């Protein structure tokens, strides 16, 4: 009950009214947040047989309450409901009836409208999917199809609630975006979500049609709160659904639903004033197509009825319809040349739309010209981006899109870096617009470190063509120029712009960020600074929630950050514990990036702090991964780092005894690696670990009987070239004869006895041998 008394103290100071100051209540909250996050017993005591949730719910219903206080209560509650027992008890505890308690939890995001509150409520619904299917996107934990169908009736209640909230006009835009992010993360089994057939039921049901209505929206024309940030949340989850319809029976069915939606819209494309807005919703739809499931929409681009309606709304006198046509046709330009089958005619059209002076039309007319790139267009975007107070963030998003399309040229990149106040504009963009511009800003960082071509898989064949005068390499992609670009970007703060746009799910763009971060951590002087701005929080979240292709680079960037770092400053606690899972999955010897040595140096720094660090590594089946690098003969950086890792990992009690255990043949290599003693890197480890292993008597007996031809090894480490390897080894031999006298009896009768007595007459092993002599 000392637990039960220490939750009573923090209980009165949070809920039962013991506070004459806000920050001391914040102190009790931050104490409980640490307290529940440290043990499961914290989540037991704070639960208090369910006494927690009503205190919190009467806290949320304050209009006078600070933001960070309430969000702190949620940061406790979602940690509380990580138990599957407690969360399922929580789910229906808000109504004797089932589905109204379901809707009461789903409408918890509509209490307030700050971005932080809505992102933490989406963590609350996330932990529910983690309670039902027993799945985890954070720990790559697959669901159990046993327990999914065991409580299917709860799930259908939830899906109805969500597809109710998607067309519920009483719900604001930032919350509706967060619902869509829950469909992206937790639904798809291709993304490790709800299993097969579930998404087939959703398509067979009317929820897909709700999403198609949502893609046909804008903040300017809506029936319900939509922001411009919403569409990029829609288009990804639509492409992820296309990634989840694995059978061509179902892709047949998917094309069959969406054509009914489309042809109903074109049945409603009339010239009437009612009929204009269906043309505008078609324009909002097709751009949402091209941003995501590019594949289906081009099959609808070949429909030839489209482009005269594009001309009608361009000749219309409403400027909203013309600005939306500009951003339509600029999304039409693809990497498929049959888009030009529609696009070959509209080339001068936007060339005319720049001539109009409406700026909302103008910046959308500026992009695309940026796509087909000529340095004067960069001079023009220069004009829009530097103007901050006058222009809105909705306009200044499009200039970033135009400049990312301009950043394909190598020579314009240098003109970009020569500006500093541009970057001042970039940080004041990302920290004011938040996560609004992620595809494009990451597209720029990829172009700056040349991270698109960072898959240099084709350069191996290009130099095979050079094995046979004609081509043109370009000098602005030389390693020194990129070192200039990158040191300029780190000097003017790319990292806080990265974490402010990190609140999305865009694996296209989150790939582009990981690729840029990997080139950023190439140099050691700035990576401590990158860590100083929270880059570790960023990279770990990246390797948890990016594209699977980007996770290799994400963990590799994590590996470069912590190579020779002090891990206590660079990784506090919970941040350190989750480090093990990503990089142990990167150790594939058949891959062999220059990541493996970075991996092992990181882990060896990690293994020196605490037992909970090094214990969680063995659970990850790291040991068979480390042994194969430790079996290698050719490499030098790898095997000694695996040895120094395995040097530090013998502090763990159980691993110390797994090596002494009779099933393994590892103690052979701990001494034979002191014998092939051409180098000092591996010999120093295999003699220090030997000095640790031989303090145990049963470990000494397994040396002699299990090693044929052993005194040859000991005479080699006695008549020894290096001095440090030899002196560590001799104390690990000194404790042998201290242990058992029958083994020491097999030492005087052996060959090595004469060189042992030879060395004592010359440093530290001298009195070790003298101690050995006392046995007789």
């Amino acid at each position: 009950t000392s637990l039960a008394n220490k939750v009573t103290d923090m209980e009165k100071l949070a809920f039962r009214g013991e506070a004459k100051d806000t920050e001391q209540k914040m102190t009790a909250l931050n104490n409980l947040l640490v307290l529940c996050r440290e043990s499961e017993s914290g989540a037991t005591g704070v639960w208090n047989q369910g006494a927690l949730v009503p205190f919190v719910l009467n806290l949320i219903n304050d209009a006078s309450e600070n933001e960070e206080v309430t969000v702190t209560a949620i940061r406790i509650l979602d940690e509380t409901i990580k138990n599957s027992v407690r969360c399922m008890k929580f789910l229906a505890m808000h109504d004797p009836d089932g589905p109204k308690s379901v809707r009461f939890v789903c409408r918890l995001m509509c209490k307030k409208s700050t971005k932080d509150f809505v992102d933490a409520t989406g963590i609350l619904v996330q932990r529910v999917f983690n309670a039902m299917a027993k799945m985890d996107r954070q720990k790559e934990m697959k669901p159990d199809p046993e327990v999914a169908e065991a409580n299917k009736i709860w799930i259908i209640r939830v899906l109805l609630e969500l597809q109710e909230m998607l067309q519920d006009p009483k719900v604001g835009a930032v919350q509706r975006e967060t619902c869509i992010d829950l469909f992206l993360k937790n639904l798809m089994h291709m993304d490790g979500g709800i299993p097969r057939g579930w998404s087939w039921k959703f398509v067979e049901e009317r929820g897909l049609l709700a999403l198609l209505d949502v893609a046909s929206q804008i903040p300017e024309l809506c029936e319900y709160p939509v922001s411009a940030e919403t569409r990029q949340h829609v288009a990804i989850c639509l492409q992820r659904l296309e990634e989840d319809m694995v059978f061509d029976t179902k892709r047949t069915i998917f094309k069959e639903k969406v054509d009914m939606f489309f042809n109903a819209l074109i049945s409603r494309c009339t010239n009437d004033d009612e009929g204009h807005k269906y043309r505008i919703k078609l324009s909002c739809f097709l751009i949402t197509m091209l941003q995501g499931p590019v594949d289906i929409g081009i099959n609808l681009i070949t429909n030839d009825q489209l482009t005269p309606i594009m001309l009608e709304m361009a000749a219309s006198q409403d400027h909203l319809m013309q600005g939306i046509a500009a951003e339509l046709i600029v999304a039409t330009v693809s990497k498929h040349e049959r888009a030009i089958n529609m696009l070959k005619v509209g080339i001068p059209v936007l060339r005319a739309l720049y001539d109009s002076e409406d700026p909302t039309v103008k910046v959308r007319a500026l992009v695309g010209l940026c796509k087909i790139g000529v340095i004067s267009l960069a001079k023009t975007c220069k004009k829009f981006l530097l103007e901050t107070e006058k222009y809105s963030v909705d306009i200044r998003r499009y200039a970033c899109e135009g400049l990312s399309y301009l950043s394909l040229d190598a020579d314009v990149k240098e003109w970009i870096v020569d500006d500093s106040l541009l970057l001042k504009a970039l940080v004041l963009l990302a920290k004011k617009a938040g996560a609004l511009c992620v595809y494009t800003l990451a597209t720029i960082y990829a172009n700056l470190s040349n991270a698109f071509e960072k898959p240099k898989v084709d350069e191996e064949m290009v130099k095979l063509a050079q094995f046979a005068h004609v081509p043109e390499t370009h000098p602005k992609d030389t390693e020194e120029y990129v070192e200039k670009r990158v040191r300029a970007l780190v000097e003017e703060g790319a990292v806080p712009a990265c974490v402010a746009v990190s609140k999305t799910e865009s694996k296209n763009a989150l790939e582009l960020i990981a690729r840029s971060l990997l080139a950023f951590a190439e140099y050691e002087d700035l990576r401590g600074r990158i860590i100083a701005e929270g880059g570790t929080v960023l990279c770990l979240r990246l390797t948890k929630e990016a594209s699977g292709e980007g996770k290799i680079k994400a963990g590799h960037a994590i590996a470069k950050l912590g190579a020779k770092a002090d891990p206590m400053i660079s990784f506090p606690g919970q941040r350190a514990y989750e480090v093990v899972k990503p990089l142990c999955d990167l150790l594939h010897p058949d891959v062999e990036g220059k990541a493996n040595y970075d991996s092992l140096l990181t882990l060896t720094n990690l293994a020196s702090v605490s037992d909970s660090i090094r214990g969680r590594i063995l659970k990850e089946k790291a040991i068979p991964k480390i042994e194969e690098f430790w079996f290698m003969t050719d490499h030098e950086h790898l095997r000694a780092a695996a040895a120094e890792l395995l040097l530090n990992l013998l502090f763990f009690e159980k691993f110390y005894e797994e090596t002494v255990a009779p099933g393994t043949d590892r103690l052979k290599l701990w001494v034979l690696y002191s014998a092939e003693v051409e180098e000092e890197r591996l010999s120093r480890a295999s003699a220090a670990g030997f000095a640790i292993l031989t303090e145990d008597e049963n470990a000494c007996a397994r040396i002699m009987d299990e090693i044929k031809s052993w005194p040859e090894v000991f005479k080699d480490i006695a008549m020894h070239e290096d001095a440090e390897t030899q002196r560590r080894g001799l104390m690990g031999i000194a404790n042998i004869m201290h242990s058992s006298n029958k083994l020491c009896s097999e030492i005087v009768s052996s060959e090595v006895f004469r060189v042992l007595v030879a060395v004592t007459k010359l440093x530290x092993x001298x009195x070790x041998x003298x101690x050995x002599x006392x046995x007789x």
